[PDB]
């Protein structure tokens, strides 16, 4: 890189677009710029994440499909993560997302950002604004957009994508779609929510949105002060995650300590997202996860995310709530003004799980 680049990407105000991390990577830097250093932890944990397998949740044999249940019911109470094998979702698609993600963070920095991003308007390319000096920036470079329902697609990002990506990238939204859909129906079956009689789960993620991130995490040369995406909790309904290449990453909390997660060959990670925790009355539980970097190998990955519509209605849902389960959260907010909410929230304080218990 040449001494301009450099100076772009390393003399920052705030208010400035986030940097590119992958281009920041070639620089080659013997200390990373103080912004990646995290300022404020747990140890390390075999346990490993349960698997479900897709097939034998689906299979018309009873005893087959009982025993998945069972699993899937255990992984969603106890862990909160979960692999998912033999899930339907054709191997070549997998690996064309897996090749044109590849591809598309390999383009140059005005290939990967020819979308005109209107003010206010998050989506394609980029981490966002730097907004102070104390904010601490992830090592890793983003891609992130509405895939459901159509209207929320931003046309001229779509536009705009290389053609290869943008058909695998269609398609896989709706194998993701698919494939969330049998999990929430499941999940609805395992808790005995009898949707026909109340308001229940599947409903509101059927026509709820749909959106992806694209993650490129880079090698860092100072890993233990760096990190790939900061501790947190996913907010909504159900995240699915395709690890890109066999470079692990993924952490997630269990009991105090960090737990690594490697993905199976042919599994995607499947996790409960906070506004579902709310829905199933803190049965099954949103689990705060990170992912790390390393010095050697950069890491790629895509989650798709599974929301409410706007407009739906969040409570725990009402058969949940009995003596022995009883309401253990607020109820009657739509999801879009809970994520409004959320934004601004409380400086210091609690978790957005704490501030809706009763
Ligand atoms: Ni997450």
């Amino acid at each position: 890189s040449n001494a301009m680049e450099k100076a772009k990407l390393m003399k920052l105000g705030n208010g400035m677009e986030i940097p590119s991390v992958q281009e920041l990577a070639k620089l080659t830097l013997a200390e990373i710029p103080s912004r990646y250093v995290c300022a404020n932890l747990l140890p390390m944990g075999h346990e490993t994440i349960p698997v479900i397998d897709i097939e034998n949740l689906l299979s018309p044999e009873p005893i087959i499909g009982k025993l998945e249940l069972d699993r899937l019911h255990f992984a969603c109470k106890e862990w909160g993560f979960f692999q998912v094998v033999n899930h339907g979702v054709d191997a070549s698609l997998v690996d064309s997302v897996k090749s044109e993600i590849q591809g598309f963070f390999n383009l140059s920095m005005d290939e990967k950002t020819k979308y005109e991003q209107e003010d206010g308007d998050v989506e394609g390319f980029g981490q966002g604004f730097i907004e102070s000096e104390d904010q601490t920036l992830d090592w890793a470079d983003i891609f992130m957009m509405f895939t459901l329902p159509l209207h929320l697609r931003k046309p001229h990002l779509f536009s705009k994508l290389p053609v290869p990506l943008r058909e695998t990238i269609e398609s896989y939204s709706s194998e993701m779609k698919k494939l969330s859909m049998v999990l929430f129906n499941k999940m609805e079956k395992a808790l005995q929510v009898q949707a026909a009689e109340i308001k229940g789960m599947s409903e509101v993620f059927i026509d709820g949105t749909q959106a992806m991130r694209m993650n490129y995490y880079p090698p860092c040369p100072q890993p233990n002060l760096a990190i790939g995406l900061t501790s947190h909790s996913d907010f909504g309904g159900l995240t699915i995650l395709l690890q890109i290449n066999e470079v692990e990453g993924l952490q997630i909390k269990r009991e105090g300590t960090w737990i690594s997660v490697k993905p199976l060959p042919n599994a995607f990670v499947v996790n409960v997202g906070d506004i579902l925790e709310i829905m199933t009355n803190g049965i099954y539980h949103s689990v705060d996860h990170r992912a790390v970097v390393n010095s050697t190998n950069e890491r790629l990955s895509i989650a798709t995310f599974h929301d409410p519509s706007l407009e739906s209605v969040i409570g725990p849902i009402s058969s949940l709530i009995t003596p022995e389960t009883p309401a253990l959260f607020k109820s009657g907010s739509t999801y879009g003004d809970l994520v409004e909410e959320c934004k601004t929230r409380k400086l210091d304080g609690k978790s957005f799980l704490d501030s809706m218990r009763i």
